[PDB]
């Protein structure tokens, strides 16, 4: 059949020309990068790493593989080196890509699942020499298809294996084991208790409020990502894992002209998808840089309000930062904010849609932080743009509890103004103006029990 190569052929040059240039950019990206963040550098080494070995694997084998293998009229054009090398090179790197795949798994299973011992006991160095054992381990491992295929004359030349059946069918399957089988385990595995694990953290997390950690958010994206890469790597690589395992076992005899024109299809579809899963590679890196560029803006947000760079968080939101970032503590950008007293940054953050009723693990509100630093502008502000006055923490503490407290008769003032509960109390009982006389602050004391006076005068 004709058209079925020059339909392949089609298809080949569409997942070289774009596959090669876009595998080639993100290598080319990626080494003028220049990363200053360790988590950036640390994944970029293994996104390099897939972009090298699935570059490789279109720039090489797959030109071979269209000549000599989907256009079977022609003579072996590449010699005894070229039959070696092609199965070798093709070899090492599926092994390569395999490993790096689950490489992935492990890095994210770490991450979620011993966070307090991969942050510590996880270096750039570390990854570079991990990484330089793979290529290794896979070019070891592909040696042996320099001895297993070879040229052999038909009369035309067929790059084909040059061994036994027997010797044949173990090293293809001890490959397909190691390249595949045992890889895809652990990876489906790994992702499946570590989505379990993220998933008890998420439900840990968030409670009657606590928001949600920005660092969690983005190993909920990080498990999804993966999963799709899992699946993807499967349907890609299991159709060409067992076409290789079929050739190996339908040996000799039963090979009629029928049975080949049939293994052709299988072998066009099968190697089609190997070259599909070298195309897609670019489209996980632009998802994992997108993902860690969304987590470094949310880090520098939470940094730079704290800092009170208000340079920065303009810089970062108009570049879609995420407004409402908790986090370890549960603690969104406009707490930080409120507490160091950047009315400037806390206006900007809700300006772009700030959770002005946020809460943190003990229940604070930027409202109980702005009431206790005694900031009366961020308040006013606070209040303004529809912050609970009556909001209270896990202790029953309220801001008028930490302002009249703490002595700010000018925010115990406009607290009032704003339908401030004056009456009530924390879990000990005690009232602001119980909290008031508790530390003396005499002149608070009496603009409180004037307001409580006139609430029983109105009640009558
Ligand atoms: C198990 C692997 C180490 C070898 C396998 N290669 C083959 O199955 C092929 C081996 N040849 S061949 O050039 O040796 C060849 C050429 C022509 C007729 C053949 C009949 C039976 C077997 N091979 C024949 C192919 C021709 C077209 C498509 C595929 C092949 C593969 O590349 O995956």
């Amino acid at each position: 059949d004709i058209y079925s190569k020059v339909l392949v052929t089609a298809i080949y040059l569409a997942l070289f020309v774009v596959g090669t240039v876009g595998n080639g950019v993100t290598l080319f990206t990626l080494a003028r990068k220049k990363s200053l963040q360790s988590l950036q550098s640390r994944v970029d080494y293994y996104l390099g790493s897939l972009a090298l070995s699935d570059l490789l694997i279109l720039l090489f084998a797959l030109p071979v593989d269209l000549y000599n293998f989907i256009w079977v009229h022609h003579p072996w054009a590449f010699g005894d080196a070229g039959c070696k090398g092609y199965y070798f090179l093709r070899e090492a790197c599926t092994y390569a890509t395999a490993l790096n795949v689950v490489s992935l798994s492990v890095e994210l299973y770490l991450a979620i699942c011993h966070p307090f011992k991969a942050k510590t006991l996880m270096s750039r160095s570390r990854t570079k020499k991990f990484i330089s054992a793979i290529w290794l381990a896979s070019a070891l491992l592909a040696i042996p298809m320099l001895f297993t295929m070879g040229l052999q004359n038909l009369s035309g030349l067929v790059c084909t294996p040059i061994v036994d059946t027997a010797t044949l069918r173990v090293v293809i399957q001890l490959n397909t084991f190691m390249s595949f089988l045992f890889p895809m385990l652990v990876a489906s595995i790994l992702n499946t208790v570590a989505a379990r694990r993220l998933t008890v953290m998420v439900h840990q997390a968030a409670f009657n409020m606590t928001i949600e950690p920005g660092r969690v958010q983005a190993l909920r994206r990080g498990v999804l990502v993966l999963r799709a890469v899992v699946i993807a790597f499967v349907v890609c690589w299991l159709p060409y894992h067992v076409r290789r395992l079929m050739f190996v076992y339908i040996s000799d005899e039963q090979w009629t002209t029928a049975l080949f024109d049939f293994y052709h299809y299988f072998y066009m579809l099968s190697n089609a998808l190997v070259y599909v899963s070298a195309a897609i590679n670019p489209i996980l890196y632009n998802l994992a840089e997108d993902l860690v560029e969304d987590w470094e803006k949310a880090r520098k947000l939470l940094e730079a309000a704290r800092k009170g760079q208000d340079d920065e968080v303009r810089i970062l939101l108009a570049n879609g930062a995420d407004v409402n970032t908790a986090d370890e503590t549960g603690f969104t950008p406009l707490h930080l904010a409120a507490w160091e007293g950047h009315l400037g940054i806390v206006e900007v953050l809700l300006k772009n849609g700030a959770d002005v009723n946020a809460n943190d693990e003990r229940g604070h509100t930027p409202l109980h932080l702005a009431a206790y630093t005694g900031h009366l502008e961020i308040v006013e502000v606070l209040l303004k743009n529809g912050a609970g006055v009556n909001a209270t923490d896990v202790i029953g503490t309220a801001p008028l509890h930490l302002a009249a407290m703490w002595g700010h008769l000018e925010i115990v003032e406009v607290l009032l103004k704003n339908g401030a509960d004056v009456n009530a109390q924390d879990k000990f009982g005690k009232t602001p103006f119980d909290l008031a006389i508790d530390n003396g602050n005499e002149d608070i004391a009496e603009v409180l029990q004037k307001a409580a006076t006139r609430e029983l005068e109105v009640l009558f």
